[PDB]
């Protein structure tokens, strides 16, 4: 362990042993010093224009932390591939972590001269919440994870956290935490940093689409020995009266037989076009939106339960707030026009799960009688029931990978809405700060606190690998299948590739249902 | 009672459906409840009930 | 008997997760809008389970 | 304190006052039990069955502030349907990124727990 | 404790119908028995305040 | 008449918080009153003042 | 400059009382205020806002 | 005991055993 060698290599591969797959990518970070090496309490009430809705308090660390809750930072486009043309369904099972080359360098401003020389002795602090005593942040789809190109070098973002609140105010259950409270490690240049992590047992991601409707599971040849109430009225002519009269259901009338199963909860949302002419000419993007009142503030439902985008012939169709959206390379960050996303389709759930913009079905209204014609009315959300089956929301290579689920009495069917595995206990977080340097102090001694430090970031390597386990497919279908390909026209540029500058960029979003298989 | 009943034919239209993929189905038997109360013996649900055909029943109405 | 011989308890506390008694779950899409029909949207007064909820159970006593 | 044994009684399933086939009748003597004279005692002992502890604390976050309030989400939504421009507003579909200062627009993986209204009243 | 005796070691029908201005919501049918039971399903019946208080101040659960 | 007794064990969870500032506790009020809360008045009348939960202590979600 | 660590060992005294009636605890206030006790402002200034003693519990002469 | 390594961690921390409370605490 020495100044004059380094403390590991560079491992980016992947390698496929049958029933495993072992990803493993390495990237370059630079570190910032966050805040002069000060919390902060951070908070906005609903002073100004701010909502009742948008209020929070909480705190600015002078941590960054670590986070790859993301596929693009594991796959390549061609593994993503290959994982996805092959296999019914994956899960994790084993992670890794390293740090090492590590070098810190101070910044000397004078006279807009800018100069930048190594400071060998400072050091950095890194230290993982393996009993998840802080508030986890990850899990919320923020910026920030490692680039997708193995190329890039990227910034680490800053560590911070909310609670409890009263509009700006805090109350008496806010709960304030100071991280140098942890143990840490320090590091010099020609130190290193690992540890091990183990995942908990978690089922199979469902990587296929359904071959038949949960509506089509009958014989098609044969009828059924039960019967239903087919009219209630006599078949003769203008003179109809009172009658009880039942039949058998069988291939003409499928949509009449009886059935075992039932399709999965829903909670509808306000449907929209691509067709900008056929949307009402009004804004109703918050208005008419789909929220949930909790607390005496409302937030958005999004993306919401796993629920069939559009069904047939409607692809110029999608629920307001129902679908994970994705900005194309280079997209601006507020207001940007529709050409400048991609949307995703979860189509592929017609089968089992509701259209999201449309009733889970029409029940019984009031008591029929010989005087009262019978009512029925809408459902338009429509909790579990004994018998109902569903599928997940899918994932996408740019999308979650897993969330923590919050540490509660009750819950049901804990599966991340945004897609991904749920666990209990997560990968840990990884925080690290640059360790501070203070200026000269003053000749005679003084009570108050140092507060002027010598300007200095670090830079390094970081390195991952995960171990997955696959479940391969056993079909017997006869005619081929269907399978993601590349189109093979020409085109100015490659598919995930650079531009003439060196600019990585991702043309779509990528699922993982293509394969098929029975219900 | 034929004569306690409305006097048209919505053995179809009155009944519960649940709406999939935009074609809509019947819920039979649907999710178990009680048939009726107590006293109610001449009552029952339209769809909500399994009903076998006697010996040498036809097929259709 | 009055109200002021009965000492009543108080489930603030699990304001995080479950919500308020006494107001609605949310509000939820209504009707498919159109360039001639304003969005619609109603009040759900009661939600069964779905997939994604976490709640707490209530608090005990002495 | 000295307290009183309660007297023990049940119900079966009615009709108005009236009982029903499946009505029960229970008969306490029936069962093999125990004599106790002056200078007789009685004990047992009996083992829980697994169960989860009972959740003796409160949350100090909430369900829908689980966000870091720096760093914004790289996720998108539909931010607005028509045109930002004048009394001539026209159709569009518009978009952006929710971070810290629209963390009721931000996108969430859980949800708060079933409800059944009541009514409210006051003090 | 003390223990009577009850019903005159007499089991008997109690049964209470929609006759009077009893509602069928309160309709009713059972048996009274001449005997008596324990009951501890209480929380104070096993803690002492101060006991609640050494507890409820220093644990997570229980 | 006669005596019982009844003996239970419970388990318990200590709590592992990290948090800087202090707690919330239930504790009795300092301030001088006629009676003392959960004792007996000049009759011997024992009285429970008011409800006692158990949520105090916090923790993240 | 440099980093400096101390470490120390304290033995302690459980308490072994037998009063009825709940105790007097230090605990911080339930009600909503700008800052949070023993935190820092939006400036990162530590700050205390009170003295704590130690005598809190009771015990017989 | 080189030039380029640290020669301790953080330490800081507080752990209670009983009758018995171990405090740690770090500072620069």
């Amino acid at each position: 362990d020495g100044v004059g060698s380094s403390s590991g290599n560079w491992h980016c591969d992947s390698t496929w042993l049958g029933d495993r797959v072992i990803t493993t990518s390495t990237r370059t970070w630079a570190l910032p010093t966050y805040n002069n090496h000060l919390y902060k309490q951070i908070s906005n009430g609903t002073s100004g224009g701010s909502t009742n809705d948008n209020t929070y308090f909480g705190y600015s660390t002078p941590w960054g932390y670590f986070d790859f809750n993301r596929f693009h930072c594991h796959f390549s486009p061609r593994d993503w591939q290959r994982l996805i043309n092959n296999n019914w369904g994956f899960r994790p099972k084993r992670l890794s972590f390293k740090l090492f080359n590590i070098q810190v360098k101070e910044v000397t401003q004078n006279e807009g001269t800018k100069t930048i020389a190594n400071n060998l002795t400072s050091t950095i602090q890194v230290f993982t919440d393996s009993e998840y005593q802080l508030p986890y942040v990850l899990g919320s789809a923020h910026q920030g994870c490692l680039p997708p190109f193995p190329a890039d070098v990227f910034m680490i973002p800053q560590y911070g956290y909310l609670t409890l609140n009263n509009g700006s105010q805090a109350v008496g259950r806010s709960s304030f935490y100071c991280l140098e409270y942890f143990p840490s490690q320090m590091l010099r240049t020609g130190n290193n940093f690992e540890f091990s992590y183990t995942f908990e047992d978690v089922p199979f991601h469902s990587s296929y689409a359904h071959s038949q409707s949960l509506d089509r599971l009958m014989n098609p040849l044969i009828d059924q020995y039960l019967y239903y109430l087919s009219r209630t009225q006599s078949t003769g002519g203008t003179q109809g009266t009172q009658q009880l009269l039942f039949s058998q259901a069988g291939p003409a009338n499928m949509s009449a037989q009886a059935k075992n199963w039932l399709p999965g909860p829903c909670y509808r949302q306000q449907r929209v076009s691509t067709t900008l002419s056929q949307n009402n000419n009004s804004n109703f993007a918050w208005t008419g939106a789909t929220k949930y009142h909790l607390n005496g503030r409302d937030s958005l439902v999004n993306p919401g339960v796993a629920m069939a985008t559009h069904k047939d012939d409607e692809e110029r169709f999608f629920p307001s707030s129902g679908v994970l959206m994705f900005g194309k390379q280079g997209a601006g960050r507020d207001n940007v026009d529709y050409s400048s996303v991609m949307l995703t389709s979860e189509e592929e759930i017609k089968t089992t799960n509701p259209v999201a913009t449309e009733q889970y079905g029409v029940v019984a209204d009031n008591l029929q009688q010989t005087n009262t014609g019978p009512i029925v009315g809408n459902v338009n959300s429509q909790g579990a029931l004994p018998g109902m089956v569903w599928q997940n929301r899918d994932v996408y290579l740019q999308g979650p990978i897993w969330a923590k689920i919050p540490h509660t009495d009750g819950n049901f069917h804990p599966s991340p809405l945004m897609g991904g595995f749920g666990l209990k206990h997560p990968p840990p977080q990884i925080l690290i700060k640059n360790t501070p340097v203070p200026a000269d102090p003053p000749t005679t001694f003084s009570q108050a606190k140092l507060a002027s430090f010598i300007t200095q970031y670090s830079t390094g390597q970081v390195s991952v690998e995960i171990e997955w386990e696959l479940q391969k497919e056993n079909s017997k279908r006869w005619n081929p299948e269907i399978q993601y390909t590349s189109n093979y026209y020409k085109s100015t540029n490659v598919d995930f590739a650079v531009n003439t500058e060196g600019t990585y960029s991702e043309p779509r979003p990528i699922g993982t249902r293509y394969l098929t298989r029975n219900l």
